[PDB]
């Protein structure tokens, strides 16, 4: 499994393909919803396994120091804590390399133990209103 910053149109298409299969086909979200106005201003990451595109994420600067990690998609046959850790390590490395200090991301309840094992920290209120089962998490990259 190898991870790289997207620096050409093919690598990008590889990212949208993975997201089409996961978000649109597997999960039912519309293609023109998921590919948004923020694509152009984000950095993209692609992971390959034996030459095959299997994982992507985008890293969207919100200011000089902080990036939001979004649109993370991994092909079903490659999902697990191992891949999760490899993906997040690559995302962190890329963000650092691009001159950022903080990563933020949204997490559902089931994922919080995983993010905590990566030294992400909850941000926000101490209580979630019934119906809210997601939170922002943040990590200092330095």
């Amino acid at each position: 499994a190898m991870f790289s910053k997207v620096n050409n149109q093919k690598m990008l298409e590889d990212c949208f393909y993975i997201r089409k299969k996961v978000f649109v086909e597997e999960q039912g979200i519309p293609e023109e919803s998921e590919i948004d106005e923020y694509e152009s201003e984000s950095i993209h990451l692609i992971g390959y396994d034996n030459g095959q595109p299997v994982a992507t994420a985008r890293i969207r600067p919100i200011n000089e120091t902080t990036v939001k990690i979004e649109r993370v998609a991994v092909m079903k046959s490659h999902r697990g804590q191992g891949m999760g850790r490899m993906l997040m390590q690559a995302v962190e490395s890329l963000a650092k390399d691009e001159g950022f200090y903080v990563a933020t991301m949204n997490a559902q309840c089931h994922a919080i133990p995983f993010y905590e094992s990566l030294n992400f920290k909850m941000r926000g209120n101490i209580f979630l209103e019934e119906g809210i089962e997601h939170i922002e998490m943040t990590k200092k990259l330095t």
